[PDB]
């Protein structure tokens, strides 16, 4: 599923991400934009041979099991394919563990490089939330 910006904002808010570990909704929408262009089916290969899955590009190295990432963990205890669903519940619940792990949203290199220190409120401008 390719979400609209405000559609994703509303889904992430309903799923409890607004100010989760202190990160305003705009941060999460900004992250999803630059990670996946709001596309739940987005997959990308990492240099280490791990893969990033779904709207928040969650990595098989640590968080999910894709059956082909040697010497990896499955800390969200999910198949990586669950992160590709039109339903963002698994992505959001896994993202909550990730951002809690000590590095906050710096775990998403695209958040650090493209969202951090920017006016992220712009990502939820005009949305009914
Ligand atoms: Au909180
Ligand atoms: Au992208
Ligand atoms: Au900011
Ligand atoms: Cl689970
Ligand atoms: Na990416």
């Amino acid at each position: 599923k390719v979400f609209g910006r405000c559609e994703l904002a509303a889904a992430m808010k309903r799923h409890g991400l607004d100010n989760y570990r202190g990160y305003s909704l705009g941060n999460w929408v900004c992250a999803a934009k630059f990670e996946s262009n709001f596309n739940t089916q987005a997959t990308n290969r990492n240099t280490d041979g791990s893969t990033d899955y779904g709207i928040l590009q969650i990595n098989s190295r640590w968080w999910c099991n894709d059956g082909r990432t040697p010497g990896s963990r499955n800390l969200c205890n999910i198949p990586c394919s669950a992160l590709l669903s039109s339903d963002i519940t698994a992505s959001v619940n896994c993202a909550k563990k990730i951002v809690s792990d000590g590095n906050g949203m710096n775990a998403w290199v695209a958040w650090r490089n493209r969202c951090k220190g920017t006016d992220v409120q712009a990502w939820i401008r005009g949305c009914r939330l």
